[PDB]
């Protein structure tokens, strides 16, 4: 939640961060 948009990195696991 809150924020999802600012990424970094051309290769993450990570999609679904919601904390």
């Amino acid at each position: 939640k809150f924020v999802i948009f600012l990424d970094v990195k051309h290769f993450s696991p990570e999609d679904l961060t919601v904390k």
